[PDB]
């Protein structure tokens, strides 16, 4: 079994948790799916290789609505290969923070999917253990789509990225008890119950200007329903939401139990039969959340592209060099291709391309391959530029183009860039700021904070 005998990578999905998902297409029959790939060496492996084998096959053979579709497994000398079915309707939050009003009955249509994929799975003996808002994809962008959970099972074979641009955000969902060491299912009910909490008031129970901040509070355990948003909730809801984030998992509620509340039941009727004010705090709120997650996470991936695309420069500098036999600098569309190449093992044919029509669109001979270099390098960070400042308009809602103190302290914890160190980069960005950021000066301070 090869994995590139069957299928052609196509596009990526993203980097995920674990790996990088890439949209894949047979070769036969055309049928596309999105393949996590997990570099052994990158990741270590918990388990030995027999238990693995043995949980593939079994999600293999499982089937839920609300679970992500595992079709094949693939291994070979550097790597896992996990194929899946594609989802196209981006993450459940990316789609909410869209809609005008959202009411109890939508937070309760959302949850009992997800209350359903899990009793599923823990009927099978699979445990999430990393279950949040990201893990949550949606088979159209719309409020009616369903849910699907990816990554169910992954944790028990493969130890996390400790990376904070893997890491960003894990700390609202964790149970305590995963924290300590000790844990089963129930861990995943935990989840649950903090994406309903935030779902019904737009922000973490458990809360914190930093990663330590917050697993502070979950390890503690204490929560409230203190907020003025609250009060729009119901009793019902609050209750379902205590049996949930109970603190001793025996005491607390099942994902089946979960499903049976009088909450679900009475809220997820086909027909809307009760009250349904919409909760425009908590819209407005999570908004606000989802911003900041989004425009952290785009920091760290700017940060992180462009530190790597200093290494490409160096390479590919050098590959040219050595094909450079002549020494007078200039290479023709082959050598630039097989230097491409080079570097890449260190689709082609058309990036190449893509290059030589700013630098040289006559192509009436040969090329600078120095000035070839940096239009290369920069169409491969473009993605993470125009990334991150879509998360800085999409962060900024008043459109004032900036960023307040308040807001960077914020995104920086969230970020785990320490606060003394943000605070003296902007100042040699800006000797007079005024306690705040417009776009170009926030990537100053990024460029800064990754030693340029
Ligand atoms: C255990 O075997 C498998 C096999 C394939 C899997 C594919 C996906 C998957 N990832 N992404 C990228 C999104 C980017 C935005 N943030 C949320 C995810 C995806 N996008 C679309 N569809 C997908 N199926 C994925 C996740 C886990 C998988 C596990």
């Amino acid at each position: 079994a090869i994995f590139s005998d069957r299928y052609k990578g196509q596009r990526v999905l993203g980097k995920g948790s674990f790996g990088e998902v890439i949209l894949c297409k047979d070769k036969i029959t055309g049928q596309e799916c999105a393949v996590k790939v997990i570099s052994k060496r990158q990741v270590k492996q918990k388990t030995d290789k027999e238990s693995l084998l043995r949980e593939v096959q079994l999600l293999k053979q499982l089937d839920h609505p609300n679970i992500m579709k595992l079709y094949e497994f693939f291994e070979d000398k550097g790597y896992f290969y996990l194929v899946g079915e594609v989802y196209t309707g981006g993450e459940l939050f990316d789609e909410i923070i869209s809609r005008k009003r959202f009411s109890e009955v939508d937070a309760a249509r959302i949850i009992r999917q997800v209350l359903s994929g899990i009793t599923y799975m823990h009927k099978n003996k699979i445990v999430h253990r990393d279950l949040k808002p990201e893990n949550l994809l949606l088979e159209s962008k719309s409020k009616d789509a369903n849910i699907r959970i990816i990554d169910f099972g992954l944790s028990t074979h493969f130890e996390a990225s400790k990376k904070m641009k893997d890491k960003i955000g894990t700390a609202y969902y964790i149970a305590p008890e995963v924290l300590h060491g000790t844990y089963d299912e129930k861990c995943d009910v935990w989840s649950t119950g903090v994406i309903l909490y935030i779902l019904l008031s737009g922000c973490p129970p458990f809360n914190g200007a930093n990663e330590y901040d917050i697993l502070k509070k979950v390890e503690k355990g204490k929560y409230t329903f203190e907020l003025p948003q609250w009060k729009k909730v119901s009793e019902s809801a609050k209750d379902l939401i205590r049996k949930m984030l109970t603190y001793v998992p025996s005491m607390r509620i099942s994902a089946r139990d979960a499903l049976d509340h009088e909450w679900i039941q009475t809220y997820t009727k086909e027909q809307i039969s009760v009250d349904v004010p919409s909760l425009d705090n908590a819209i407005l709120n999570i908004r606000q959340f989802q911003g900041t997650q989004k425009l952290a996470q785009a920091a760290l991936l700017y940060m992180g592209s462009k530190l790597t695309s200093q290494d490409e420069t160096k390479e590919l500098t050098a590959i040219f060099h050595k094909m450079d036999k002549n020494g007078d600098g200039q290479l023709d569309r082959a050598e630039l291709i097989e230097g491409y190449k080079e570097l890449m093992r260190m689709a082609v044919e058309h990036e190449v391309d893509q290059v030589l029509d700013a630098v040289d669109f006559d192509k009436n001979g040969y090329i600078e391959y120095s000035e070839f270099v940096t239009v290369a390098m920069d169409r491969k960070t473009l993605l993470s530029r125009e990334r991150l400042e879509r998360a800085f308009r999409m962060f900024d809602s008043d459109n004032s183009g900036k960023i307040s103190s308040t807001e960077l302290a914020t995104i920086f914890g969230v970020s785990d860039v320490d606060s003394e160190t943000w605070k003296s980069v902007l100042s040699e960005v800006d000797k007079n700021n005024d306690g705040e950021v417009d776009f170009d000066e926030f990537q100053q301070m990024l460029l800064k904070l990754c030693g340029n």
